[PDB]
């Protein structure tokens, strides 16, 4: 499935986060190419951008009480003037944070409930503009 290809990037891309920060990925246990670029392409958005995601997790205050309705509204919010590539990037950096911040408040329990979370909103929300401009091959031509 398409679906399953887009639950395998996103737990990719926060076990790439964690090991990179210093956290444990244990809760988790052409594809490749894609994985890489994202990797990189979330690594040059928060050089570059340096974004808290101030207003986004303050608006979440996530704990182990949240419900994705209230994930999905947050979200919602990247893509107020629609998708495009890089709000798809933010929105893999975006729940890495939240990752990494849920660790932080000892609630360790969220990150796989965050990768559950990321995985049913890019396909409900994201796949549709993905497919229809290219699929993830684009994302590769462009960044990759």
């Amino acid at each position: 499935h398409m679906s399953q290809s887009n639950r395998e990037l996103v737990v990719d891309f926060l076990s790439y986060k964690l090991s990179q920060k210093g956290y444990s990925w244990s809760q988790f246990s052409p594809m490749a190419a894609v994985k890489q670029a994202l990797r990189e392409a979330g690594d040059e958005f928060e050089l570059r951008a340096r974004r808290a995601f101030s207003d986004l997790t303050s608006q979440l205050h996530i704990t182990p009480g949240t419900a994705y309705q209230s994930f999905e509204q947050v979200v919602n919010e990247l893509f107020r003037d629609g998708v495009n590539w890089g709000r798809i990037v933010a929105f893999f950096s975006f729940g890495g944070a939240l990752c990494v911040e849920s660790v932080d408040k000892e609630m360790q329990v969220l990150v796989s409930r965050i990768a559950s979370w990321m995985a049913t909103y890019l396909n409900d929300h994201l796949e549709p503009w993905i497919q229809e401009n290219g699929g993830w091959d684009t994302f590769v031509d462009l960044y990759g």
